[PDB]
């Protein structure tokens, strides 16, 4: 049983936009989101499809590209520190339901360290942005 994907919108909680969050949603996703491991974090994992034993008992926090995309399109996060630990929470849970170094765990890896290359080009100073 899949629980509903998390929540991109937030009708109580503030929404708010920056340079760095702009960054984060032309820059640094366009980038990942056309790599080439880049396919199996797309979307919410399917683990009944896939047959994952106890996956959401082990993940409290399952997270995927697609729900991070959508919460950068609905300015779900407050900062750009918020939506780097949607990044982490997704690379970490992948890291700590797999083996070391199966083919879904080196394909984390490689997609995570095209994503500290390129958050490491944000703008180091934060400025809103009129939404
Ligand atoms: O659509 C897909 N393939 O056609 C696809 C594949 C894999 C994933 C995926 C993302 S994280 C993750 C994970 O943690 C463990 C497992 N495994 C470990 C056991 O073998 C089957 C895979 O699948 C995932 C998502 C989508």
């Amino acid at each position: 049983t899949n629980p509903p994907p998390p929540e991109t919108s937030n009708p109580n909680k503030p929404k708010r936009q920056t340079n760095q969050l702009q960054y984060l949603l032309r820059v640094v996703l366009k980038t990942l989101w056309k790599h080439q491991f880049a396919w199996p974090f797309q979307q919410p994992v399917d683990a009944v499809k896939l047959n994952l034993p106890d996956y959401y008992k082990i993940i409290k926090t399952p997270m995927d590209m697609g729900t991070i995309k959508k919460r950068l399109e609905n300015n779900y996060y407050w900062n750009a520190q918020e939506c780097i630990q949607d990044f982490n929470t997704m690379f970490t849970n992948c890291y700590i339901y797999n083996k070391p170094g199966d083919d879904i765990v080196l394909m984390a890896e490689a997609l995570e360290k095209l994503f500290l290359q390129k958050i490491n080009e944000l703008p180091t100073e934060e400025t809103e942005i009129m939404i």
